[PDB]
């Protein structure tokens, strides 16, 4: 028979990332990931159509990415932009139609935490392919939020504008992050965020927050984001 075992889960915050891996010895194409918490019976998160496609639950489509390496009898599931509601234990038995369920692994656990001037946060170190979430508090006691934008800068190089959101909720991203980055407001708390998926060694920079208030343009001190594994 097969012995399944899965590892790589951990504690992480809003946004954030984690690479779950899984492995077996004793067809690796028929493996998908289940998820279980207490108080609601376990569900399926990723499965396989008979033809060989990889169908993902709509609640997560656009975050979790099933990869595989036949050469190591290993399957993975790269998680980005992790939400609190992703908290549970993930298993690794099969998910193609018409296949026997393999012997249950123990499961790796996955937990997810949570003079006007601006205040950035969230910056940290991650691996290539990871995901962060930066936030931009204004420190005003809700005096004015306005229209903002995020610009980064590696040391000794010219600044780069990455993404912006105006008052009208229009978004524009640079071609250097096209597809990967996503700027959302979250207005209910007077803070504005930037989700950063699929990072590279090339994003290693100090990320700041500009707002252009009355008269002068303003920024915050900005947080490091490093990616070199």
């Amino acid at each position: 028979e097969v012995q399944l075992v899965e590892s790589g889960g951990g504690l992480v915050q809003a946004g954030g990332s984690l690479r779950l891996s899984c492995t077996a010895s004793g067809s690796i194409n028929a493996i998908g990931w289940y998820r279980q918490a207490p108080g609601e019976q376990r569900e399926l998160v990723v499965g396989i159509r008979d033809l060989g496609s990889t169908r993902y639950v709509d609640s997560v489509k656009g975050r979790f990415t099933l990869s595989r390496d036949n050469a190591k009898n290993t399957v993975y599931l790269q998680m980005n932009s992790l939400k609190p509601d992703d908290t549970a234990v993930y298993y690794c038995n099969a998910a193609k139609s018409g296949n026997r369920l393999y012997p249950w692994g123990q499961g790796t656990l996955v937990t997810v935490s949570s003079e006007v001037q601006l205040v950035e946060s969230g910056g940290g170190l991650v691996q290539p392919g990871g995901s962060l979430r930066l936030s931009c508090a204004a420190s005003t006691s809700t005096f004015r939020l306005n229209s903002i934008g995020w610009f980064r800068q590696a040391p000794g190089k010219q600044r780069e504008l990455v993404a912006t959101i105006t008052a009208d909720d229009t978004t524009a991203y640079a071609d250097s992050v096209k597809g990967r980055f996503t700027i959302s407001r979250d207005n209910a708390v007077n803070t504005v965020n930037l989700q950063m998926n699929s990072l590279k060694p090339e994003d290693t920079a100090t990320y700041y927050c500009t707002a252009r208030v009355f008269g002068r343009d303003i920024r915050g001190q900005g947080t490091l984001v490093t990616v070199s594994s």
